[PDB]
């Protein structure tokens, strides 16, 4: 589990969104596994606006933050899970790292801020849903 709290937005994995998230919806995209809802309190996370390919992510199944090298956001094939059939997921970045289903939502960050959140995994790989292109998270 986990979310990004930026301004009056809460960014979560679409497959982990709650009823309150759907009842306060700002934007969602199944192809990216992302959903954004509105918040009453202001958040403290800042979004990175960069093309970094190195950073650090949080892994809840190890209680550890790991430094990783990750691919550029792309259209990647992801195997069937409890939440989606086997399909192409867009704006996804891959790295070598430990992940389990419940690790979704962990933040990936670089020197500029939050890059994205854990969205996929298995077999020593971890995939992150990028958020750096969502410029509207910084305003309104
Ligand atoms: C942390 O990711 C791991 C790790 C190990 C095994 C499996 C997974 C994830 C949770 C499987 N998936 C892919 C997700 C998606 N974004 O399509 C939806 C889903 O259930
Ligand atoms: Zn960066």
């Amino acid at each position: 589990s986990g979310a990004i709290y930026v301004g009056n937005y809460r960014v979560v994995n679409r497959h982990l969104a709650t009823h309150n998230d759907w009842a306060n919806l700002v934007w969602e995209d199944s192809s990216r596994d992302l959903l954004v809802s509105s918040t009453t309190a202001q958040g403290c996370d800042t979004i990175a606006r960069c093309d970094c390919q190195t950073g650090v992510y949080y892994c809840s199944s190890r209680r550890k933050h790991y430094p990783v090298s990750f691919s550029k956001p792309s259209l990647i094939f992801v195997e069937a899970s409890e939440y989606y059939p086997a399909r192409y997921q867009s704006h996804l970045m891959l790295a070598v790292g430990h992940s389990e289903p419940g690790d979704c939502g962990g933040i990936l960050r670089c020197q500029h801020g939050v890059v994205g959140i854990v969205s996929t995994g298995g077999n020593g790989l971890v995939g992150f849903a990028d958020v750096r292109d969502l410029l509207w998270l910084d305003e309104e």
